[PDB]
């Protein structure tokens, strides 16, 4: 197979590879090349994620954020090649959305550290910067029913969020609950950086509580391991957030499927969720 | 009787009908029916001093009064014991249901106080007032199982600090009440004897818990209020209603020792912060 034998070139230059397995998520670019030694994570990007992602300021990301200790060892990162490589931990738990409910000890004090933790990271997340951005990448005409109106009305909480106050903080921005692996010392790791960028981290929670479907006792038991006086919380930001989520996400899915993907439903449930959103609101 | 007759003795170096005692949280209040203009008379002496620096106060509304939020004051007489102002004719007092079509216009007052910065006279530090009423008050406080519930309560002060307390400009009393209608259309907010240095959080658990508002009544407010300027901490407000049940339970204590009767008020609102600290 030429995809394992590119594989096997790629990483040699860190060593007897015995196993190539591929891995899901949302990219099939991921791969587990498992060696006689170690495990490792091999990530392929290239033209698509190109006008998404800014690699050059992931790996400075990257390298500003090892002292943190929050995510997994990086090996390799080759902007050239398209690779990027990272430690596996094995034996290690990915998290799920029944499963992050009970590690809300652990994830506070997650997001307390990279919320606080004055990184300066290259990129800023503009949300309604990012809603022109997919669809000016959008080709084709956006397939959701309404979206002229749904738009206008995501838009007009930017004023919404500007009279709250937005903050600008370093961000996962992507806390799906798949991006944290607990290891057998009992460690949490949240990883996947990718979209890490400046932002409000009300947006980081609205994406914890989106993701992982929390109950509004789940949110309040959250925000009360999280909430100091280093890290504010605003209920209505949060909610806002959701949205701008919803919508952002379903828009990154329209421009996926256009470059190939096929995510099912997920598009599309998303955005009727933002419109669910913006009623109740 | 007597008492008429020391307010005409009085508010005389201002120009009378009749007079007429108020009720609430004190019976010394007034209402002086005068030719033209109407007038309330507070009376204030030793029963409020050791609670209220009247000076303080006198600082404060100089202070306070280009906001323009209280009604007129006329006289502040701390020598003799008594305050004059400005009653407002055919006003709405404001009540814990009505209250709750005014959000338009109570947010816009608190943002304007809160955000006045404003250095008034007078600091409240919570736990210091509760040590200060266990001081003042002689006999035992009779609240059942005080100690264990004050132990509870006084965890709090550790919380606080972990959320962060702000120091602003604050009313520090909103009952309903205190907000009046002008058949002219705007909004006073009166009563400023308590008002000091707080975290603003306590303003709206005063206003919340005042006028028992319901959680979706709590949102919208809050709608109305957040802002750049003004953040809000649900949890720094649900703390501050269980500080300020039990601070007035305490206070409810020591006017009693001075014979006034507030029927159930105080085991009431004791009972609430027990409750408050049970659900938090």
């Amino acid at each position: 197979s030429h995809m394992e034998k590119i594989i096997k070139e790629k990483i040699s230059s860190l060593l007897e590879v015995l196993s190539v397995e591929q891995l899901g998520g949302m990219t099939n670019q991921n791969y587990l090349a498992k060696t006689t030694n170690k495990q490792y994570i091999v990530k392929f990007f290239g033209k698509g994620t190109e006008k998404l992602i800014n690699r050059q300021d992931e790996k400075y990301n990257l390298e500003l954020l090892k002292d943190l200790g929050l995510d997994v060892k990086n090996y390799l990162f080759d902007i050239e090649a398209g690779i990027k490589v990272n430690e596996y931990i094995e034996s290690a738990i990915t998290l799920d959305s029944t499963s992050i409910k009970t590690k809300f000890d652990k994830i506070a004090p997650i997001l307390q550290t990279i919320h606080t933790s004055a990184k300066e990271l290259r990129g800023e997340f503009a949300p309604f910067e990012e809603i022109k951005k997919y669809e000016s990448l959008i080709e084709e005409q956006i397939p959701y029913a309404n979206y002229e109106s749904v738009r206008n009305a995501v838009f007009s909480l930017e004023k919404r969020l500007a009279d709250l106050g937005v903050d600008r903080k370093s961000c996962h921005i992507d806390l799906v609950p798949e991006n944290f692996i607990e290891s057998p010392q009992g460690r949490l790791y949240l990883i996947d950086w990718e979209y890490s960028s400046m932002n409000d981290p009300m947006w980081d929670l609205a994406a914890l509580f989106l993701e992982s479907e929390f109950t509004s006792q789940e949110e309040e038991t959250f925000l009360s391991h999280y909430e100091s006086d280093q890290t504010p919380v605003s209920h209505e930001k949060i909610a806002i957030y959701k949205i701008l989520q919803d919508t952002i996400w379903s828009l990154w899915t329209v421009y996926k499927e256009e470059q190939g993907e096929d995510f099912g439903d997920y598009g599309v449930n998303r955005y009727q969720r933002a419109v669910k959103g913006l009623a109740s609101y």
